[PDB]
C-alpha cells in the first residue's frame, strides 16, 4: 500500500481535488460511484450488488444484535465466543462475527435504563433519575448486626424503567400491528397496556456432588409479562396487539430475584413492598416516549393472576388451609359447600378485606373467638397486595376426575345398601377396578394422580366397561347422564377462547351445572360426607364470572432448570455479582428483539 | 446511473488516459488500489478486506473439519449447534456452516478403523480386519452370575488402529519435517518411532446429586504418547 500510494499519489491529488471542487470534500461517495460504475463496465453485476450489499452491511454482516441472540440462545461463555470469533476471522479472512465490546454495547441498548422518557404526573416518592439499571433488591436495607438480621441477596430492577425497557423492545412489533390493523405509522396516543402480573417460587437450585445434604437453599422470583396493547380512534378501541402464548417461558420478563423461601414472610413482603409502592404510584400516571421518531402517551392496568393457590392464600391474608373457608372468592364455608353447589357469587375484594382485618384489629363489639373468626370469614393477616384470582384446566378436571375414581368405587361397592363397610373391603374393591381396568383397558393404576392419567380416564369406553360390572342400569344410564354433563362442560373451560370457539357449549352452562347437581344430589346422595374439595367449589360456582370477566382459563420444572443452566454456565462468584449475571441473561434471554430474529428459519 | 455517468464522464475518460499511460488500459487493478487506499484511510478496515477478501475470491463456506474443531473446542451438543447452523443459515442466505451429516463424516474418516494397511509379519493373535474401532475392553470377560463378578465397563481401541490413525493425522507434520530437513518425498522407510505409554487414576468423577456422597467412583485412562519419530538413511539418522 505505500508503494501504491507512491504510483497513485497524482491520480489521489487529482480525484481530491474533483470532489472539492464540485461535491465538496466527498471523496468516499463519489469514488465508491467510479469504482461501482467501473466494475459496470465489464458486466460483473453479481459483484454490482454484492458491493451493494456490503455498504448495506446486510450481506454477511452480522449486525450485533444478531450474534447476541446467538450467544445468549446457546449458552455461550465469553471465552469459548471469542475462541470461535477468531478462529473463524482467521480462516476466512473475512470478520463474519462480531468482537466482544460491540457485544457488550449491544447488550447495553436492551437492559433497562437507556432511553429517555418522562411522565405527566411527576410521580411521587419516585427518583425521575433515568439510567438506573440493575439495583440491589433490598432497597437499602438495614443489614448491621443491632437490626434483625436477614442473609438473603436479592436483585431487581426498577420498575418504570423494565417498562419502559420493554416497550422499547416490542417497539418494532407494535409499528406493524398498527400498520396491519389499516392505521397510520404517525400517531399519538394514548396506549393502553394490560399487563399479567405473576410471582412464583423455584424450589432448590443446589449442586452439591457430595459433602452429605448441603443446603436446602430455596429462592423466588418476582415477573411480569405484557399481556395486550390496546388503542382507540375516537370511540372505536381496537386491539392493536396480542400475545399467543401467555404462560410460555420466553414471555416472562423479571423484576427481582431473592434468594429466600416462599414462606418466610417477613423477608418477602420486606422486599416485595417497594415494588408495590412504584405500581401504586404508576397506576394513576401517564407515559410519554419516542418510539416512532414522534411522541407517545401510555396508560396502564394490572391483573395480578399469575399466583398460585397457597402464595395467593399467604399473601392476601386468609388462613392457609385448614379452615372452613375454601373458596377464594364466596365465603362459602365446606358445610355450605358440599350443601349449596352453584348458587354463590363473587363477594371478595381488597378494599372490604382492608376493613374486615380493620374490625379484627379493633373487635367493636366485643364478642368472643369463634364468632370474629365466622364473622370475618378466615381474615387473619392485614392484606398488602391486591390479586385477583383465577384457575387453570388441569385442576379442574383433575378435581373432577378425582371425584370419579372415588363414584366408581361407591359404584362397584354397592354402598346403597352397604351402609357401612370395612376399609379392606374398599380396597379390595378399589383392587378388583384396578384389575378390571387392567384387564379391559391396558391402563397401569398409581396411587398418584396426574393430568395424564386422567385425561385418559375420562372416555365413554371406560365409563362403559365400569358400568357393566354393575346391575341396575339406571346406575348406567345416570353415570352416562353425568358423563354426557361432564364432557359437555369440558371445552369450555378447555378451549382458552370459549366466547368464541363453543358459544353453544358457553351458554346452557347454569342449566346443565344445575341438572349435575340435582343428579348429585339426589341420585348420588351418598357423596354428602362434608369433604369436598375447593377446586370442585370453584368448577361448580365460579366458572362463568371468571369467563365474563376476562375469557379465558389462560411447566413446573421450567425456571428451575434454565435458573440452574444460568447459574452454573455463565457466572461469577462472591453471592454479589452472581445475582446481577443470572437476572441480566434472563432479561436477555426474555427479549421478544433477539428471540425473532432467533427463530427466523420459519420464514 | 446515466446521471452520475453524465456527471463523471470527464473522470471516466481522465484516469482512462492515466492508465493508458501509467500502466497501459489497467484501469480494473487502479481503480480497485484506489478504493483500497481510500477506505483504509477512511478507517474502516473492516469494509476494506471484505471488499479484498470477496474480489481476490476468497470463498465464503468453510471446510467441514474447521466446524468440527471449533464444536470440540468450544465443547457444544449437537442441539445447539444445529440451531447455530440454521440460524445463520437463515439469516445470512447463503449457507456457510454445515449440517450434522458431513461433520460425522468427516468424523469417522478421522477415527480410527478407517484406513487400509498392512503388516510384512503376520501378527501372530491379532485379527485381520482393519474397520474395527470402539469395542469392549472386557475382550470377552463373561459376566454372569456363575463367575467372577466385577462391574467395571470398560472401552477400547486396537492399539495399531491408534497407531496408524495417529500416524495418518502427523502425516502433514512429517511431510513438513521431511520437506524441511533437505530431502524429498518419494523416501522409503523404515521410520522409527518412539512412544511412551502412561495410565492413571483420576479419582472420583461422579456428581451424585440424589442423596448426596453414594459412591467415591474411581476411573482410569489408559494412553499412549508419541514424541519422536525418525529416519535413518545412508550412514546416519535424522529427527524428523
Ligand atoms: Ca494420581
Ligand atoms: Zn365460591
Amino acid at each position: 500500500r505505500r508503494a501504491q500510494k507512491h504510483r497513485l499519489r497524482e491520480l489521489k491529488i487529482q480525484v481530491k481535488e474533483f470532489a472539492d471542487k464540485e461535491e465538496g470534500g466527498d471523496v468516499k461517495a463519489v469514488c465508491l460511484t467510479l469504482f461501482l460504475l467501473a466494475l459496470r463496465a465489464r458486466n460483473e453485476h453479481r459483484q454490482a450488488d454484492e458491493l451493494e450489499a456490503i455498504m448495506q452491511g446486510r450481506g454477511s454482516g452480522l449486525q450485533p444484535a444478531v450474534c447476541l441472540a446467538i450467544r445468549v440462545n446457546t449458552f455461550l461463555s465469553c471465552s469459548q465466543y471469542h475462541k470461535m470469533y477468531r478462529t473463524v476471522k482467521a480462516i476466512t479472512g473475512r470478520q463474519i462475527f462480531q468482537p466482544l465490546h460491540a457485544l457488550r454495547n449491544a447488550e447495553k441498548v436492551l437492559l433497562p435504563g437507556y432511553h429517555p422518557f418522562e411522565w405527566q404526573p411527576p410521580l411521587k416518592n419516585v427518583s425521575s433519575r433515568t439510567d438506573v439499571g440493575i439495583i440491589d433488591g433490598l432497597s437499602g436495607l438495614a443489614s448491621s448486626v443491632d437490626e434483625y438480621p436477614v442473609d438473603t441477596i436479592a436483585k431487581r430492577f426498577r420498575y418504570d424503567s423494565a417498562l419502559v425497557s420493554a416497550l422499547m423492545d416490542m417497539e418494532e412489533d407494535i409499528l406493524e400491528g398498527m400498520r396491519s390493523q389499516d392505521l397510520d405509522d404517525y400517531l399519538n396516543g394514548p396506549f393502553t397496556v394490560v399487563v399479567k402480573e405473576s410471582c412464583d417460587g423455584m424450589g432448590d437450585v443446589s449442586e452439591k456432588h457430595g459433602s452429605g445434604p448441603a443446603v436446602p437453599e430455596k429462592a423466588v422470583r418476582f415477573s411480569f409479562t405484557v399481556m395486550r396493547i390496546t388503542i382507540e380512534h375516537g370511540s372505536q378501541n381496537v386491539k392493536v396487539f396480542e400475545e399467543p402464548k401467555p404462560n410460555s417461558e420466553l414471555c416472562c420478563k423479571p423484576l427481582c430475584l431473592m434468594l429466600a423461601d416462599e414462606s418466610d414472610h417477613e423477608t418477602l413482603t420486606a422486599i416485595l413492598s417497594p415494588l408495590i409502592a412504584e405500581r401504586e404510584a404508576m397506576k394513576s400516571s401517564e407515559l410519554t416516549l419516542e418510539m416512532g421518531g414522534i411522541p407517545r402517551t401510555f396508560k396502564f392496568i394490572f391483573r395480578g393472576t399469575g399466583y398460585d393457590e397457597k402464595l395467593v392464600r399467604e399473601v392476601e391474608g386468609l388462613e392457609a388451609s385448614g379452615s372452613v373457608y375454601i373458596c377464594t372468592l364466596c365465603d362459602t364455608t365446606r358445610l355450605e359447600a358440599s350443601q349449596n353447589l352453584v348458587f354463590h357469587s363473587i363477594t371478595r375484594s381488597h378494599a372490604e378485606n382492608l376493613q374486615r382485618y380493620e374490625v379484627w384489629r379493633s373487635n367493636p363489639y366485643h364478642e368472643s373467638v369463634e364468632e370474629l373468626r365466622d364473622r370475618v370469614k378466615g381474615v387473619s393477616a392485614k392484606p398488602f397486595i391486591e390479586t385477583v384470582p383465577s384457575i387453570d384446566a388441569l385442576h379442574c378436571d383433575i378435581g373432577n376426575a378425582a371425584e370419579f375414581y372415588k363414584i366408581f368405587q361407591l359404584e362397584i361397592g354397592e354402598v346403597y345398601k352397604h351402609p357401612n363397610a370395612s376399609k379392606e373391603e374398599r380396597k379390595r374393591w378399589q383392587a378388583t377396578l384396578d384389575k378390571h381396568l387392567r384387564k379391559r383397558m391396558n391402563l397401569k393404576p398409581i396411587m398418584r394422580m396426574n393430568g395424564n392419567f386422567a385425561r385418559k380416564l375420562m372416555t365413554q369406553e371406560t365409563v362403559d366397561a365400569v358400568c357393566e360390572l354393575i346391575p341396575s342400569e339406571e346406575r348406567h344410564e345416570a353415570l352416562r347422564e353425568l358423563m354426557d354433563l361432564y364432557l359437555k362442560m369440558k371445552p369450555v373451560w378447555r378451549s382458552s377462547c370459549p366466547a368464541k370457539e363453543c358459544p353453544e357449549s358457553l351458554c346452557q352452562y347454569s342449566f346443565n351445572s344445575q341438572r349435575f347437581a340435582e343428579l348429585l344430589s339426589t341420585k348420588f346422595k351418598y357423596r354428602y360426607e362434608g369433604k369436598i374439595t375447593n377446586y370442585f367449589h370453584k368448577t361448580l360456582a365460579h366458572v362463568p364470572e371468571i369467563i365474563e370477566r376476562d375469557g379465558s382459563i389462560g411447566g413446573n420444572q421450567s425456571g428451575n432448570k434454565l435458573f440452574r443452566r444460568f447459574r452454573k454456565m455463565n457466572a461469577r462468584q462472591s453471592k454479589c455479582y452472581e445475582m446481577e449475571d443470572v437476572l441480566k441473561h434472563h432479561w436477555l434471554y426474555t427479549s421478544k428483539y433477539l428471540q425473532k430474529f432467533m427463530n427466523a428459519h420459519n420464514a
